[PDB]
């Protein structure tokens, strides 16, 4: 949506604090022997508590609060029995709305130690597509530039995007134009960023594979070689003064 009063913009900074409360939550109960249904318990009672409703139910009837994503799954995990160990890769993605406004964040990270530093560094890269591709945002500027910007990060540091999951605009439901927030640079896109557009920027940084595939159920999306893959989410609204990221506490 395009922000246009402050009655808007603090419905969306409320929602933005609600599911960075949540998401912070989360990960910090994310240890070896909590399972991620347990996880997504979290999600539920503290939605209560803030007077939000889970996004991924509302609006997509998904099985679960929010989505968690671990090892082979890089997104839209379903919470289950499944159990947490020591060396998980996970990606924690909550999304919710109260008051008819949205927000939509997530975050990748390691449990404990894992055997093989490359799961950390595509969270580390990941972390820093993100902020090299928000540092591009300001209102009259190409929104390629996102995707340019995240590949490149992707390079310098000898790894891959997921090129077939995208951004989103976001506000007033979960997807909303822009359509496609790409992790590449598309040379034909003109589409300008304005100022008061709502962004959902979520770069998805790979160690190998380029794209995603239907998972082990109708949601889950995976890789089939089991390439360790790191989400960074933000919702991230584009102003003349800079980009408010409603998400970040
Ligand atoms: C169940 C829907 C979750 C949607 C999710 N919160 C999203 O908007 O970040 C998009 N995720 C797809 C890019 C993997
Ligand atoms: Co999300
Ligand atoms: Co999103």
């Amino acid at each position: 949506m395009i922000v246009k009063t402050e009655e808007e913009l603090q419905a969306l900074k409320e929602i933005g604090y609600i599911c960075a409360k949540v998401r912070n939550t989360m990960q910090a109960a994310t240890k070896p022997g909590i399972t991620t249904k347990e996880l997504d318990n979290i999600a539920k009672e503290l939605f209560e508590e803030y007077g939000a409703i889970s996004a991924p139910i509302h609006d997509e009837n998904f099985p679960g609060q929010t989505c968690i994503s671990v090892n082979e799954e890089v997104a839209h995990g379903i919470p289950s029995k499944r159990v947490i160990r020591e060396g998980d890769l996970v990606n924690i993605d909550v999304s919710a709305l109260k008051n008819g406004y949205y927000a939509d964040t997530g975050i990748s990270f390691v449990v404990g130690e894992s055997d093989d530093p490359m799961k950390q560094k595509v969270c580390d890269v990941a972390t820093m597509a993100f902020e090299n591709a928000i540092a591009k945002v300001k209102p009259g500027t190409k929104l390629s530039n996102i995707g340019k910007a995240v590949h490149n990060t992707a390079r310098q540091n000898d790894l891959k995007v997921i090129k077939n999951l995208t951004g989103h605009g976001v506000g007033l439901s979960l997807h909303e134009a822009p359509a496609h927030v790409l992790n590449y640079f598309d040379p034909k896109d003109k589409t300008l960023l304005t100022e008061g557009m709502v962004l959902a920027i979520e770069p998805f940084i790979s160690s190998n594979a380029s794209f995603v595939t239907e998972g082990k159920n109708e949601w889950a999306f995976e890789t089939s070689d089991k390439s360790f893959v790191a989400q960074i989410e933000h919702t991230v609204i584009v102003t003349k003064d800079g980009p408010i990221l409603t998400t970040k506490i």
